[PDB]
C-alpha cells in the first residue's frame, strides 16, 4: 500500500545515494611513482615491493646498474575501497647490503599524510610488513612535503630524496656514494 | 490496484539495481599477461594451455627456440561472471620433458591471491585439470607479491620469475640453463 | 482506471526490461577468424564455406597456391540471436580432392564449446550440412582447448592446428605434406 | 480524469514502443557491393541499373574495359523501411549484346535469402522489371551462400561468380571468355 | 484540478512528439551534386541557378572552359521543411546560347523521383520558373532511374548524362560535340 | 494543493518548451562571408563596416591593393535573436571617392531574401545608417538570388557579383575597370 | 502533507531553471584579443594592466621593441557573473611617457557596446580606476563599431586603430610616428 | 504515508541539490605556475616548498643554475574544497643565503586577491608557515593585478616580477645582479 510506495521509493533513493558514493570512492586516484637513481658504485637486484596497501600493474625491474634509474610505480586498489598505497621496495645491493625504501600516499588526508623513508639493511631482507612498521614508524621517515631531505644511509653511502604532498605522489631519491 | 503498483515499482527499482550490479560485475577486469624467456639451451614446442578459469584470444606461439620469448595473454570470461583467469601453458621442449607455468589471477580478491609456479615434468605431458591441481596446491606456487622468486627447476635448468599482486597480472619468467 | 494504469506501468516496465535483454543479446560477439597454410605442395581452390550458424561478410579467396595462407573469418548473424558461427570450409585441391574444414564457435558456452575438424575427402565435395554432421559428430573434431593438435589427413597430408576457447575464436591451421 | 490520464500514459507508452521500433528498422543495414572483372575481350557500356528495391548513391561507371573492372554498390532505401536492395545492371558489350547482374539482398532474412545471377541477352536492352523477373525466377539465380558458381554465358563467354550469405553482401564476378 | 493535470500531461507528450517529429523531419537530407563535363568547345558563362525548391552553399563557378568540369551542389532548406532540392541551372555559352540544366530531388518520393533534363535555349535566357516548368512538364526530362541517357542537344551539341534515385543525388552530364 | 500542483506542473512543461525553443533559435546560423576582387587600378582602404544586424569576429583588411582580395565574414548575434547579418562595407579608394558594398542575410526568410548592392560614392562616406537604407531601397540592389549580375558603377569602374540564397551566404564580387 | 509536496515540487522546479540559467549565464562569452603594433621609434616597457572588469590568464609582455608587436588577451570572469571584460593597459616609453590603451567588451549590450581608446600621458603612470574613467568619459573613446579610426596621440606619435562589435573583441592598434 | 513520501522527496530533492553543488565546487580550478629566471649569478639549490593551501603534482627541480629558468606549478586540492593555492618556495643560493617566493591564489575572490612576494633571508632557512606568514602579512606582498613590480631584494640583488589577478595565475619573476 502506501507504506510500501514509500518504502520502495526510499529504497531507490538510497540506491541513487549509494551509486552516487560509490562512484566518487572509485574516483578517488592514489598513486605513486618512483625513481631512485643509483650512483653508489654498486649493482642493485630487485627483490621484492612489499605492498602494505594498493598494488603495482608493472615489473619491478631485475636490475638497476650504477649510473642507472629505477623507475616503477604503483596505485590504489581498484574500485570503491578507501584505501591508498603504502609499501616498501627492497633491492639487493653487490656489497650483500638490501636497499629499502618505504612510502606511503594514503587515501584519507584529514588524519595522514603522504610519507617515504630510505634505510639500508646489513644482509638480503625481503620487504615486509616488519620492515613496513620500522620504516615507517620507528626510522624517522620524511614527510612528503615538497621538500628535499638528505640523510646520510650508512656503508659509505647517502640519500637524497624529495616526495610531492598530494595524491599524485611523486617519489624522487639520488642514492650515492657518501 | 495499489498491490500492483507498488510490486511493479519495487520490480523496476530491482530491475535498476540488477543492471548496476551486472554492469559492475561486467567492469571487472582480470587480465594475465605472460612472458617466458628460453635461455634453456632447447627449443619449446607448444603444448597446450589449459584454463581452469578464463580464456584467451590469441594463438599460443608454436615454437619459442633458444634466446626467445614467449609472449601470452588472457583474460576472464566477457560477461558479469564472478571468475578469474586461471591455467597452466604446457611447453614441449627438445630433451623431451614439459615446461609448465601455472598462473592464477583470481576474481575474489577477499579470498585469493595471484599466484605463480614453474616446474619440468618428465615426458611429454599436456596441461590437464590435475596439471592446474599439482601446481596450485602440492608443488608450492610462488605468491604474486611484487617479488622476483628463483628456483631451480632439475635437468640443469633453473627459473626466476616475477609476479605482481593487481587484477592486471604480468608474469615474467627467465627460464635459463642451471 | 487504477486497473488500467497498473497494467500501462507494467508494461512500460516490460518494454525497459525486453530492451535491456535485447540489447544485451546484440552485444554479443561470436567471431572465429580462419587462417589455413597450405604446404601441401598443391594449389587450392575455393569450393564454398556452409554456414550452419552465422554468416560471413567477405568473399572466400578463390585460390591459395602452396606457400601462401588462407585468410578468412565470419561472425554470428547480425541483432539479438541466440546463434553462434558453425561451418564448414571445403577447398578443391589439385589432386582432385577436397579439403574440409569445420569450424565451431557456439552461442551458448553452457552446453557447448568450440570445436575444430579438418579432413580430406576423395573427389570435389562442396560443404553442405551433411559434411558438417560428418565433421562435427562423427569425424572426431578437436576441441577449442587453446591447444595444438596434430592428426594425418592421409593422401600424403598432415594437419597441425590450433583454436582458442573464446567466443572471439581464431583457428590456425597448417596442412602440410606428410 | 483518471480515464484520460490512463490513456496519455498508455499513449506515451506506445510513442515510446514506437519510436524504438522505427530507430531499430532504420538501423538495420542492407547493401551490396558490386564487382566484376572484365576478361572479355570486350569493352562494356553501362546502360542502366534497375532497382526493384534500395537505391545507389554513385554514379554507375560508364565505361568498363577489357582487363578493368566494374566497381558499384547500393543499398536499402533510408529510412525506417523494410526493404532491401534488389536489382539488375545492364551493360552493354561492344559485340552488340547486354551483360545482366542480378543482385537481391533482401530486407526479412526470414522468408528470403541473397541471390545473384548473370546472364547475357541478345541485343541492347536496359534493365527493367521484366529482366529482374526473368534473372530472379526463371534463369536459374545462385544463391548467395558463400559459394563459388561458374556459368558459361555463352557468346564466347563464362562467368565465375561469389556471393556471401550476410546483409552485408558482397559479389564478385569474373565474366572471361570461354 | 484532475482535468488541468490531464491537459498538461497530454501538452507534455503533444511536445515530446513534436520534438521527435520536427527532430526526424529535419535530419531527412535531399542534397544534388552536380558535375558537367564541357567538350563542346566553346566557353560557359554562369548565368544563374534558379532553385524552384531548397538552396546552395557555394558560388556558381563563373565560367567553364572547353574542356573543364563545372561542379556544383545544392541541398534543402536548412530545418524541418518538408521540401527537396528542384532548380535550373544556366549557363552562357560562346555561340550565344544558353545552356539549361534541370535537377529535381523531391522530398516526398511517395508521390516524387528524381528528374533531370538538359536543354539548350536560343539566346541568352536566364534560369527561372518558366524555365523549370518547361524543362520539367514539357520538354521530356530523364528519371534519375541509376540509368544512362543520351540525347542530341541541337546546335551541334549531344549530351549524355546520369543520375541515381536516391535522395543523395549525383547528376554527371558530359556535353559534347555532336 | 491540487491547483498548486497543477500550476508547478504547467510551469515546468513551459520551461521545457522554452528551453527548446531557445535552444532552437539559437541554433539557427546566419552568416555572410564577403570576397571582393580589386581589378580597380587603386588601392582601397577601409573605411568601416556598418552593422545594421550581426556582427563581425575578424578585423575589417585596412588595405586591399589592385590584384588582391578583401575576405571579410559577419554572423549573426550570439543567442537566440531572431535577427540575421545586415550591413555595408565601405572602403576608400586612392582617387578619393567610397566603394559601398550592402550584404543582408536576414533570419526570417518568410518575409525577407538575401540581399547584396555595390556602389561608389563620391568623396569618402562612411557606412551608416542612411548609406545601408540607400543601398538597401533606393538604389536597386541585388537579390542573392545564386544568380550572377554585372553593373557598371561609374567612375571607370564595373561591378560583377554573385551571392546564394542560403542562410550560409556568400558574396563574391569583382570590381573591376570599365 | 499536500502542501509540503507541492513546495518541494517547485523547489525542484526552481533548482532546474537556477541551473539552466547559470549554465546559459556561464556559457557567456566576453574576450578581447589587443595587438598593439609599435612603430613609434621608441621602446615600450609595460607597466600594468588594470582591470575594471574581467582578467587575464597570461603575462603581458615587458617589452614591446621598435618594430614588434605587443599581444595580450583577457576575458570576463570565470563563472556565471554578469561582468565584461574592461581595462586599461599601461606601458612605460623610452621618451619618458605612457601609453594608455583602454578597451572594454560589456556584458550586456543593450545598454553598453566596446569601446576603446588610445591616449599618451606626460611621465610614466599606472593604469588605475581613475586612468580608465578618463579613457572612458572624458577622452572621446572610439567606439567598437568594425571601423577604423586615426587619432593624432602627441608628442610626434599618432594612432590608428580598429575594434569589432561582437563579444569575441579584437582591438588592433598601430602606433607611430606622426 | 504521506509525510514519509514528502519527506523522500525532500531527501531526493536535497541530494540533487547537493551533488550540483559538490560538482560545481570541484570544477573551480585554481592553479599557479611560477617561472623565475636567475641571473643573480650564483647557482640554486632548492630547499622546500610549504604549501599553506593547495599541493603540487611535480619534482621541486633541485638545482637552477646562472641564468636558468626554475619551472614549477601547483593546483587546489583535488575535490570539492573551498581552498585555493597559497604557498613558499625556498631556494637556497650560493652565497649562502634562501630565496623565499611567496605565492597565493585564494579560492574566495569575494574576499581575498592574488598575492606574491620575493625576500632574501638571511642564512639557509626552509620555507614554513612563519616564513609564509611573514612574506604575506609584514614584507608588503605585490598584489596581482596584471602589473609589473621590482623591488631591491639586497645582498646585490633585484626582483623584477609580475603576477595575473585571475585563478589561473601566473607569476613571472626575473631575480638578476643588482
Ligand atoms: C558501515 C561500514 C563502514 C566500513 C568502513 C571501512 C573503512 C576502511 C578504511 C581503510 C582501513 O581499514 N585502513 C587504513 C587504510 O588507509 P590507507 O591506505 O591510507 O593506509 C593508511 C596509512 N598507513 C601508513 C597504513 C597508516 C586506514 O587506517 C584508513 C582509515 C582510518 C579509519
Ligand atoms: C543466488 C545466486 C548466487 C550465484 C553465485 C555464483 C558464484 C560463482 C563464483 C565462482 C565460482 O564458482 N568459483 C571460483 C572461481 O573464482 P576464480 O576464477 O577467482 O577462481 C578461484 C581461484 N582458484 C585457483 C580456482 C582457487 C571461486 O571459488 C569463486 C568464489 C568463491 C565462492
Ligand atoms: C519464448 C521464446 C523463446 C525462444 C528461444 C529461441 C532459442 C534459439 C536458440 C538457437 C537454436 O535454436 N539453436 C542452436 C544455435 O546455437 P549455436 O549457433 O551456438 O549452435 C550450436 C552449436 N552446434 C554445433 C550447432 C551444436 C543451439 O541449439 C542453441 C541453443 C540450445 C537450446
Ligand atoms: C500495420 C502496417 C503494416 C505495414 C507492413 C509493410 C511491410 C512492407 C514489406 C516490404 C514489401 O512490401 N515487400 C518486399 C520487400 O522486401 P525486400 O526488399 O527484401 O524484397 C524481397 C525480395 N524479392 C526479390 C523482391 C522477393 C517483401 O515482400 C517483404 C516482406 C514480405 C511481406
Ligand atoms: C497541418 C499543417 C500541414 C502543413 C503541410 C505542409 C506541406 C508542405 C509540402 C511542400 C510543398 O508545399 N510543396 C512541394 C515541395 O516538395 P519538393 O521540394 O519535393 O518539390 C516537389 C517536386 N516538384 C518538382 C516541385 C514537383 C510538394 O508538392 C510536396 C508535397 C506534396 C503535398
Ligand atoms: C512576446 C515577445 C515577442 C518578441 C518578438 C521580437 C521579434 C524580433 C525580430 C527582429 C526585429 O525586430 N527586426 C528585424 C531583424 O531581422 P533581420 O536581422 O533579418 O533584418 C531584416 C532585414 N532588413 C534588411 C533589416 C529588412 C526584422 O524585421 C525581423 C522580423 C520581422 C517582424
Ligand atoms: C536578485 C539579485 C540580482 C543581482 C544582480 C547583479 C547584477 C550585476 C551586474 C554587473 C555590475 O554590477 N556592473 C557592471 C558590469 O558590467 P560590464 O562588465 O559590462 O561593465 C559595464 C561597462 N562599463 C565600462 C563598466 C560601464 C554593469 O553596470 C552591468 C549591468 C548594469 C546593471
Ligand atoms: C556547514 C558547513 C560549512 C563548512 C564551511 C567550510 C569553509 C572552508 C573555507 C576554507 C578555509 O577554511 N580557509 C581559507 C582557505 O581559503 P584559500 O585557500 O583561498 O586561503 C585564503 C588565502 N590566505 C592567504 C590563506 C588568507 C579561507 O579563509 C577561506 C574562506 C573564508 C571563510
Ligand atoms: C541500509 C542497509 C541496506 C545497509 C547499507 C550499508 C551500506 C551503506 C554499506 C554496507 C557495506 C559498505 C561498504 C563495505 C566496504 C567498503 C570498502 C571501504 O574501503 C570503503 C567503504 C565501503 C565501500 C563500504 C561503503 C558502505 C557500505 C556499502
Ligand atoms: C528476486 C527474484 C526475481 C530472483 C532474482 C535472482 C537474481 C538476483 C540472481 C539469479 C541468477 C543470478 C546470477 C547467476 C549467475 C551469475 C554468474 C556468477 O559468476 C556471478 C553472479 C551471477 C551474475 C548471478 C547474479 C544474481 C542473479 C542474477
Ligand atoms: C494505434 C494507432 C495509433 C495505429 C498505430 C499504427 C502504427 C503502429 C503503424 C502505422 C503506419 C506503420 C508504418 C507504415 C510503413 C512502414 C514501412 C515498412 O517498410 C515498415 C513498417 C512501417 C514503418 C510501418 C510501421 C508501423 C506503423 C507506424
Ligand atoms: C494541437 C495544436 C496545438 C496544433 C498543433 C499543430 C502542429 C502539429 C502543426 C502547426 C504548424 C505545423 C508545421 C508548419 C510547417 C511545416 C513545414 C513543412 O514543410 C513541414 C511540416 C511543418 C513543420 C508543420 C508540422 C506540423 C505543425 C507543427
Ligand atoms: C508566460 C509568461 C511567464 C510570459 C512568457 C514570455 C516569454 C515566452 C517571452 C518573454 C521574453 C521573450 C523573448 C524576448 C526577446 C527575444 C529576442 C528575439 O530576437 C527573439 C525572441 C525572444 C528570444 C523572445 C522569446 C519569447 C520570450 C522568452
Ligand atoms: C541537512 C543535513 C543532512 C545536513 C547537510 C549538511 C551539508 C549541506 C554539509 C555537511 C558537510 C558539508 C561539507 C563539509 C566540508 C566542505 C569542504 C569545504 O572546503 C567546502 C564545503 C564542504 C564541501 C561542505 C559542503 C556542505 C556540507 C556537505
Amino acid at each position: 500500500a502506501d507504506v510500501a510506495g514509500a518504502v520502495i521509493d526510499g529504497a531507490g533513493l538510497g540506491f541513487d545515494v549509494l551509486k552516487t558514493v560509490l562512484e566518487a570512492l572509485g574516483n578517488v586516484k592514489r598513486k605513486i611513482a618512483v625513481g631512485i637513481d643509483n650512483e653508489s658504485g654498486k649493482t642493485w637486484t630487485a627483490m621484492n615491493t612489499y605492498f602494505r596497501s594498493g598494488t603495482s600493474d608493472i615489473v619491478l625491474p631485475h636490475k638497476v646498474a650504477h649510473g642507472k634509474a629505477l623507475l616503477y610505480n604503483g596505485q590504489k586498489n581498484r574500485g570503491p575501497v578507501a584505501t591508498g598505497v603504502v609499501g616498501v621496495i627492497a633491492y639487493s645491493m653487490s656489497d650483500g647490503n638490501t636497499l629499502a625504501v618505504l612510502f606511503s600516499v594514503p587515501y584519507d588526508y584529514n588524519w595522514y599524510s603522504n610519507w617515504w623513508n630510505v634505510r639500508v639493511y646489513k644482509g638480503q631482507k625481503r620487504a615486509d610488513q616488519r620492515m613496513y612498521e620500522e620504516l615507517y614508524y620507528h626510522r624517522s621517515p620524511f614527510r612528503g612535503d615538497n621538500g628535499w631531505h638528505s640523510r646520510g644511509l650508512g656503508y659509505g653511502l647517502k640519500s637524497r630524496g624529495f616526495m610531492n604532498s598530494s595524491g599524485h605522489a611523486i617519489l624522487e631519491i639520488h642514492v650515492t656514494k657518501a
